């Protein structure tokens, strides 16, 4: 019955966030509310009938670079729910794909469920623990309406793949790759906020490209389709509520 | 404006509860039940006092899902953020039991005090991403302790799993690791992040590149090894009580 009231974007680095940013109109917090002295950048503002956040895990202090990763991504995710009560969380982001499961570069995909692929602890509770098997939340309108991709995404801390890796997401059925999607779904299971996943292809795993060169490639391109989609999303959003999607 | 004095208190992260208890159970702490570290949580917190020093220690606790232990990085760096913002500590200790490499000098029962610390399982193959990824940070320098209790030193390397993958071994290898772990190096993250000193007590219970334990070795090696932990994690404490941080 409660119509959803705001939305918090996790987002891995600020070039991603930007063009978001931009085409609400959302400006940049000034006063550190998460904590004095972080690198986090936050972005606010209002439409129409939600409240809209952006956080960015920010860049390193030495080195200059995006905080990438799941460790900077689980902690502004728990701080912006603590202190912003969302109604619901989105992790957009970009990814790796697999052609073989139809992905194509450029593809923005809605996430059914996320695993990780480098926390293997092989004592049997531990193992599905370390895989962490979480299901998005259910937006079947969403899905239907904006025409979306959908597959399980498959997380870990690495932007190549080790042979382990690839063995998991495998076994797993994953269809797209990230470093941070699977523990910001922790972060939201542990404070009970529901989380949905915009995940843009920015390269192809099982493709005939390196990956760091074809993700630098396409990086900037891919992101613009990420604005594209995560804009349609909050428009269906406004005025819905969660069982609405 | 600032005159510096004693440390008044200290955070212990310990990722599992059974290697928390014994020094719970010798400082005769309290499990806290106010919440505070935030409602609805399954992360506990032990509070006491030993001398003129506030204890405080924080465990992830038990999985909701499976009910074992949360392990990992990314529950420990949750837990060290909220216990930093939540407790305001002098200092953090990550105390816990680790693996060695005996080609480094590592034996089991060996704890040792960690110079710094970073990841294996973080690999991204872009400048200064890569750096990023290894995440070399340095331990809070601690000379008078070293001096006074003379445990081993070596460098930490921490990911998310429990066996050893070859990729992850020739990470461990390059950065010349003497204990692997699946905490540290986020905790280290989290306590540069907010500025507080961190130090790290790391107990060998398995050696990585040594002869597979028995059944009964490897029981006896959880108990006495668990159980140095705790002898030496109390000398720490002894030691710190009515110190600045300079004196260590
Ligand atoms: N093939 C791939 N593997 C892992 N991550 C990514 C990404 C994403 O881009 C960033 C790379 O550090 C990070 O936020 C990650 O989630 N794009 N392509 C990827
Ligand atoms: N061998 C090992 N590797 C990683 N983490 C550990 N924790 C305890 N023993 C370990």
């Amino acid at each position: 019955l409660r119509p959803i009231s705001s939305v918090v974007f996790v987002i891995a680095m600020q070039a991603e966030a930007l063009p978001l940013v931009n085409k609400f109109g959302l400006s940049e917090t000034t006063d550190s509310p998460l904590g004095k002295g972080l690198p986090w950048v936050l972005y606010h503002g209002v439409h129409k009938d939600l409240r809209i956040n952006v956080v960015c895990p920010g860049r390193d202090a030495a080195l200059g670079i995006d905080s990438v990763g799941t460790v900077p991504a689980s902690l502004i995710t728990f701080a912006s729910i603590q202190a912003l009560k969302p109604d619901i969380i989105i992790n957009a982001g970009t990814c790796g794909g697999f052609k073989v499961k139809g992905a194509n570069i450029g593809d923005v995909f809605l996430v059914s469920d996320v695993v990780f692929h480098d926390r293997r602890i092989p004592i049997p509770m531990f193992d599905l623990y370390g895989v962490g098997l979480r299901q998005a939340f259910s937006t079947p309108n969403l899905l239907k309406e904006l025409n979306l991709k959908i597959g399980r995404l498959s997380t870990g801390d690495s932007l190549d793949m080790s042979t382990q890796d690839e063995t998991l997401i495998i076994a797993n059925d994953a269809t797209l790759k990230d470093m941070e999607g699977a523990a910001v779904a922790y972060v939201a299971d542990l404070l009970k906020i529901p989380v949905v996943f915009l995940k843009a292809v920015t390269d192809l795993v099982d493709g005939d490209k390196p990956t760091a060169e074809e993700f630098l490639q396409n990086l900037t391109v891919v992101t613009a389709a990420l604005e594209g989609t995560a804009t349609k999303v909050i428009n269906f959003i406004n005025g819905r509520n969660l069982s609405d999607l």
